[PDB]
């Protein structure tokens, strides 16, 4: 795959365990959008 | 100080380097707020 | 459609035009997901 | 008071009743940092 150079990762401490759902659920919903934004214009 | 036992803390992957610091910032504000929650009822 | 029931809508203020895009981001990203979760289970 | 004038204010419909009161945290977190944010240099 080679790939392109992916955004940096960053590591973040969450206090919480029900923040740590939370913001995963943040997480993933907006690494979703971005697999859809990774399509092709048209 | 002994502390209480803090929220568990958990460490969660952030890609692209500007989303970590908008959940930075959602992150300080919420603790933020709690460190006012933890203030005491009245 | 006839539709189920949507979950119940609300409003919200969001001060700050630069908040606003990040919160509608946010809400569009989590609306997506939940267009996938609509997916039947298997 | 007469006021700056505060950050364009806007809507935001939010599904899900429970979005909503997690999006409302999110939101007067921010707001209360702001509020801090607000005090003088120094």
């Amino acid at each position: 795959k080679k790939k392109p150079l992916d955004g940096e990762y960053f590591t973040l401490q969450i206090r919480g365990r029900e923040r740590f759902e939370m913001f995963r659920e943040l997480n993933e919903a907006l690494e979703l959008k971005d697999a859809q934004a990774g399509k092709e214009p048209g």
